């Protein structure tokens, strides 16, 4: 096949840079500027994820740049020079505890911010965190919004305005637990701060005789001593109040955020340094 | 205000001939062929509600004529010369065992194409039953798909396709249970049955201390045995089975139908009788 024309327009098409199950990353140019961008190709609810990436602003959340509707979805997107988290934690490979926490305490601000915003992201892992540099202290930005659910008003509330004179007991059962779907997200943050922290899986078959599912149901993590000796205590305290099988008692973005591990002074200093950094801002008044 | 130029262009409105929360029906007369119709008037999900009523094709089930856009929706509809069950049932009246019979297996043939064809109805209640005369033994249709859901492949099915390293045990534990929102319409359905048999609702704040809520989660309908006691045996036993709290355990429309209450092949005459007589058919080869 050929690239759209419209995209051809616009954009030099270069090297693959990544690929997912629903397609690639490419590297290209933007002619206009000369400048790189990355353009994400998916193969033919992407409507809703353009929607959503246009409406969002965050310095952790990547922005789009374009889109064409073609034989194919074309997403152009800023260009992460970093690469995806997943290439500096493979192969049981493993960062630095304060390179952990900055970008950690990232995903943390981007997925408040989406709770905030009435967004579950729902795919979080580290294929889907991009690195602003090939650099360790680096920024982060959350990407892949394919699966993410908007919140609003529910069918649920619709029902109990009304006398449930016909209505089913599993739907008022529903009640102690409905508005809490958010709440995965923080279980994926939980499952994504072990592998950074740990240099492996919380949950996996390898070399144990209880499935995946009853791993992950009952909330038995895989703690290996000798791995985590090395880690402080207060780190594994954050990893165990997100690993919390009760979705009402699992930690929020905002609980997380609070928790002594992320009460840095000189990690929040490099973010902000980071910041400002990435930043083109032209003159302001006074 | 004025009815929309489109309607009138087509219709002769008439007398309002009932009312709900979200609007009217209203009596009018087709120009073309000077036949009564009804207008369900709603005051500004209608459009996926029309999508459903358009594709489906039961003689339980209300067919559509014309749709207008306007200042508000106005949904043409056969006109059900017999009205609400509601009207029928109301001020603890009750029909003969019979007539209960006659329309819940009309009733249930209805709801069973419904769940067959994949839509969920969610707003089972007697003022959605409607009927084709003033005579006790007639049609009877199912009305009103303004909050009914359409299913089809799930965001659950999708997520089980891949390895659940980063899930939430929330989204493992649904599994145990999913696809079973159909059971919703499966009680509705026990809670009309038992109004139709008896006059009054199995669950109801009158004259107790048990909040509606508990009543209906654990199942406890109000059983006054001597308003029951002219109702068969086998016509209670069937109520029981639909009034089940466990949503997997409860009886679906299949089961219902073979349920010896309904084995009755008088009923299913007198209906077939009904049917044939409702139609204007048209020639036939041979
Ligand atoms: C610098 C570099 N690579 N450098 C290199 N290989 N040098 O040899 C590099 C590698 C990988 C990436 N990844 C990347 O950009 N991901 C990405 C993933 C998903 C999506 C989206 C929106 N998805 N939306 C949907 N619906 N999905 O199904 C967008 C971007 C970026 C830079
Ligand atoms: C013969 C008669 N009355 N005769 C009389 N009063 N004589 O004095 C009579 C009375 C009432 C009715 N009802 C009636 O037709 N209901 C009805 C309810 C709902 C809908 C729908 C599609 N709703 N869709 C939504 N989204 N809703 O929110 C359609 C029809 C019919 C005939
Ligand atoms: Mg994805
Ligand atoms: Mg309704």
């Amino acid at each position: 096949s050929v690239y759209p024309k419209a995209l051809r327009d616009e954009y030099i098409m270069s090297k693959t840079l990544g690929s997912g199950a629903c397609g690639e990353v490419k590297l290209a140019f933007e002619r206009k500027t000369c400048k790189k961008v990355a353009i994400k190709i998916i193969s033919k609810n992407v409507e809703t994820e353009i929607e959503i990436l246009k409406k969002l602003n965050h310095p952790c959340i990547i922005k789009i740049k374009n889109f064409f509707d073609a034989e194919d979805y074309y997403i152009v997107l800023e260009l992460m020079e970093g690469g995806e988290l997943f290439d500096k934690v493979v192969g049981n490979k493993r960062l630095k505890e304060a390179t952990c926490k900055l970008y950690f305490y990232q995903m943390l601000l981007a997925v408040q911010y989406l709770h905030e915003n009435g967004i579950i992201h729902r795919d979080l892992k580290p294929e889907n965190v991009l690195l602003s540099s090939q650099e360790e202290d680096c920024l982060i930005k959350i990407t892949d919004f394919g699966h993410s659910k908007i919140l609003g008003e529910t069918s649920l509330m619709r029902t109990l305005c009304g006398t449930p004179t016909y209505l089913a007991p599993e739907v008022l059962v529903s009640v102690g637990t409905a508005g809490y779907n958010r709440a995965v997200d923080c279980w994926s943050l939980g499952v994504i701060l072990f592998i950074c922290l740990s240099g492996y899986p919380p949950f996996s078959e390898h070399r144990t005789q209880v499935s995946l599912k009853d791993q992950i149901t009952s909330g038995k993590y895989n703690f290996i001593p000798e791995v985590w000796a090395e880690v402080s205590e207060k780190a594994l305290d954050l990893v165990k109040k997100l690993l919390v099988v009760d979705p009402k008692a699992r930690f929020t973005t905002e609980e997380a955020l609070r928790h002594p591990w992320l009460q840095d002074e000189d990690m929040k200093r490099k973010f902000q340094d980071l910041l400002s950094e990435e930043n083109e801002s032209t003159a302001l008044p006074q």
